[PDB]
């Protein structure tokens, strides 16, 4: 009847109350409700889901059924008319390095993943949805509007499969459909260690009692470790280049090889675990492998939290940072730490920060070889350009010395993502991440733009002129009104990203509120927050305050010249220092004395 808890899956609650370490699943963090923030449960609903039929059909599903009296426009038509641009000149962020973009993706992948339903195992609709563009069950194809050039070269649609949902994926559940978060809601390095026990063990080196993560046994980066290969088929990293046949990496997170700089960041974090585990073994030779793994895992989780909340979030939220994330006042076990469904769309502001090219730079921060700069689309599921072209150092120098794309109301998403995206099992560099995001907002039953404005205490524009004023842009407001016909129908991904950025920040007021609230909750609601008294000793916390992405690079690469503020736009050599001058993480406070 009430159906308070639909929890047939993952019923197991076997909580050690005493454990100084996190579970891999996120279970037991909250003592009163131990499933809160656990992986493989429903995304939180801050507002009730909004479906065409009130339960699970997306707006746009039934041609005849309006939203508030108007047909919702095709995701791809919004993408073409609003999100696309031609000229990559002038589009770079003069005050954010490319590392700023890349850290956002890292944090996002630690916090949330809504994987497509697996109803494609030995299924026709796996290829049939792509082949015949026929909407049904989990097939919700992105149809091309009539004037779309892709209609001329790529057929009628782009394939799209509905996200997985809680209480059996194929059939009906208690009231509205709730999509799954497959990773831990805590900011806990689940993207390095995994959110499931099987994966987390596969990633470990259990051959030695050294608490190490498994490393590649077939390839080395000038003696430095690579992630292991994912030896499974079919492999998109092999598909791109069947001559090189270099597989995807195997990381804590499914998505680690989606692009070369994400793979690069994952590689830095793995190196850091093993570095930490080796340093701890020197300090504490009596520590067994499990203890070394847990202790290094706990430090790397703290590293990710401190970089995120001290360095990253202030330059995302700008003037809104203090409003939404006041200085820390300790653990609040009444806070809901779960990632919300809306946050998983709010955080996609990163899509508008991705620039059109990636560079490899040499030890003078000068172009590395004759093709030093490459188009982003050639680097989707690309591991062979790492193994076979110079390792991660040239790409890390690019992350430091090159710039994020700046979000621009006239230039939102580069064609490298908007027309050339590669999706596994599709075979073409032909997808549109903007269209996918809009279709997914509808898949997840998102409330529209004005419902979220109301949620955030902001004005709800009802007319062209009101929207013009909110967006500070008359042409953008007119295009959105021509497509939507009411600001109430504007999908949250495009409405949030259309707002001009807050002072000293990189998102508008609506996104600052949605992101701000989520990050407040993941900090306040986390029993294992690095700064929660008892988690670390006061001396440990004194050491941890000195972490920086600059030291992470110095410690885990052959790079000896780094900037002191790695998320800022930094130019070589003026903004760069020797690793010598950069604070180290002093692990002496981890020395464990019994006798
Ligand atoms: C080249 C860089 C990137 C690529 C190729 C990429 C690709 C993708 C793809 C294909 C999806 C899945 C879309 C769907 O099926 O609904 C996605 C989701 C997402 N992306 Fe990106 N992305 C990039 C950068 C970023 C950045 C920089 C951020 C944040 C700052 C970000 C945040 C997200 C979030 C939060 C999701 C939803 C995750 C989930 O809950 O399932 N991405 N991205
Ligand atoms: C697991 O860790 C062991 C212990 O370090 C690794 O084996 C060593 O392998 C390296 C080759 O990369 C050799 O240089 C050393 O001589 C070996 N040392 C010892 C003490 O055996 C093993 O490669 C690791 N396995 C994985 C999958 O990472
Ligand atoms: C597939 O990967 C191979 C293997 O690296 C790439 O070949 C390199 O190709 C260029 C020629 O354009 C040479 O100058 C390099 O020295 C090659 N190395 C080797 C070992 O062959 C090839 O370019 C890739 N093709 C695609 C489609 O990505
Ligand atoms: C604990 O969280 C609850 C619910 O979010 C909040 O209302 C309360 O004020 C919080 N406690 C403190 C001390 O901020
Ligand atoms: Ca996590
Ligand atoms: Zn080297």
């Amino acid at each position: 009847s009430w159906e308070v808890g639909c929890g047939a899956p993952v019923p197991l609650v076997k909580c050690d109350e005493n454990s100084p370490y996190r579970t891999i699943t996120g279970d037991c963090n909250n003592r009163r409700s131990p499933a809160l923030g656990a992986a493989n449960r429903a995304l939180a609903r801050w507002l009730p889901a909004e479906y065409e039929d009130g339960l699970a059909l997306p707006f746009g599903w039934t041609q005849r059924k309006t939203r508030n009296g108007f047909r919702v426009p095709l995701a791809r038509e919004v993408s073409n008319k609003i999100v696309g641009y031609l000229d990559e000149e002038g589009v770079l962020d003069q005050n954010r390095s490319l590392l700023f973009m890349q850290w956002g993706q890292i944090v996002d992948h630690d916090l949330d993943f809504a994987p497509e339903t697996e109803l494609g195992s030995n299924e026709h609709s796996k290829t049939q949805c792509e082949e015949y563009c026929i909407q049904g069950d989990n097939c919700f194809p992105i149809m091309f509007p009539k004037n779309d050039p892709k209609l001329k070269t790529q057929g009628k649609c782009m394939p799209f499969f509905r996200a997985g949902f809680v209480c059996p994926t194929p059939p009906y559940q208690s009231l509205a459909r709730e999509q799954i978060n497959a990773v831990t809601s805590f900011l806990d390095a689940s993207l390095v260690y995994g959110s499931e026990p099987s994966l987390a063990s596969r990633l470990r080196n259990l051959s030695s009692p050294l608490g190490l993560m498994a490393v590649n046994q077939e390839a080395w980066d000038h003696g430095l470790a690579y992630l292991p290969f994912n030896n499974k088929k079919p492999s998109p990293c092999e598909f791109i280049n069947t001559t090189a046949r270099v597989p995807c990496f195997l990381a804590g997170d499914f998505r680690a090889s989606e692009q070369i700089l994400l793979a690069t960041a994952h590689t830095l974090l793995l190196r850091e675990h093993n570095r930490l585990a080796r340093e701890l073994k020197k300090l504490n030779p009596h520590w067994n492998g499990e203890k070394l793994y847990q202790e290094a895992r706990k430090i790397l989780g703290a590293f990710i939290q401190i970089i995120t909340f001290r360095d990253y979030l202030p330059i995302v939220l700008g003037s809104e940072m203090q409003k939404w994330i006041p200085p820390y006042q300790g653990y609040n076990n009444s806070v809901d730490p779960r990632i919300s469904n809306v946050f998983t769309f709010a955080f996609r502001f990163g899509h508008m920060e991705v620039p059109s090219t990636v560079s490899r730079l040499d030890e003078n921060y000068q172009p590395w070889g004759p093709e030093a700069e490459l188009p982003l689309h050639t680097l989707f599921f690309n591991t062979w350009r790492i193994i076979k072209d110079g390792g991660i150092d040239p790409l890390v120098r690019g992350l430091l010395a090159k710039k994020s794309k700046l979000m621009n109301q006239d230039k939102m998403v580069t064609s490298e993502l908007r027309n050339k995206l590669f999706q596994p099992t599709h075979k073409i560099h032909g997808f549109d991440l903007a269209a996918i995001n809009l279709q997914r907002c509808r898949d997840h039953g998102m409330p529209g733009y004005n419902s979220w404005r109301g949620f955030c205490g902001l004005s709800q524009p009802k007319t062209l002129k009101g929207l013009q004023t909110v967006l500070k842009n008359k042409i953008l407001a007119k295009k959105l009104m021509d497509l939507y016909k009411t600001p109430d129908n504007i999908d949250i991904w495009i409405g949030g990203n259309a707002e001009p950025m807050v002072e000293r920040g990189r998102v508008g007021p609506l996104l600052a509120c949605l992101l701000g609230r989520q990050f407040q909750q993941i900090r306040d609601g986390d029993r294992f927050w690095w700064e929660n008294p008892g988690v670390f000793t006061e001396k440990q916390r004194d050491s941890l305050q000195k972490v920086s992405f600059s030291r992470l690079i110095c410690d885990n690469t052959h790079i000896t010249k780094v900037p002191l503020h790695a998320f800022q736009a930094n130019n070589y050599p003026h903004d760069f220092v020797d690793c010598s001058t950069v604070d180290k993480l002093d692990l002496s406070p981890w020395a464990s004395r019994e006798n």
